[PDB]
């Protein structure tokens, strides 16, 4: 789903998240300012997400179930895959840098994409919305 353009319109706890990865207090204070844009497309078994932030736009195309890798605006690099869990889209990502594992979930509240991530027992939330 989420076939169109969107941009983090809401988010919170990003400090506990960015603080769990052990990132300096600099990227943490500048991180909470999550305001990137993301163009997502879906094709049955072929997805295509194109991130875009004034700091480093990214892109990741692939099918659901096949492990792959995707870097996070925080300049992170992880690999895993998204799968449907009950009524949500899970996202198992493993930091290829330190394999600090990452457990997230994706939801589409009507016209908003709620992407929550977990870290060693933490939880960050990032909600998108039609531009």
């Amino acid at each position: 789903a989420f076939d169109s353009t969107w941009k983090v319109d809401r988010s919170e706890n990003y400090d506990k998240f960015m603080e769990k990865m052990g990132v300096n207090i600099v990227k943490r204070k500048l991180a909470a300012h999550d305001n990137l844009k993301l163009t997502i497309t879906q094709e049955g078994n072929k997805f295509t997400v194109k991130e875009s932030s004034a700091f480093r736009n990214i892109e990741c195309v692939f099918e659901l179930g096949v492990t792959f890798n995707c870097n996070l605006a925080d300049g992170t690099e992880l690999r895993g895959t998204w799968s449907l869990e009950g009524n949500k889209l899970i996202g198992k990502f493993k930091r290829t840098d330190n394999g600090n594992e990452l457990n997230t979930v994706r939801e589409i509240i009507g016209d908003e994409l709620v992407q929550t991530y977990v870290y060693e027992g933490v939880e960050a939330k990032r909600i998108f919305k039609k531009d």
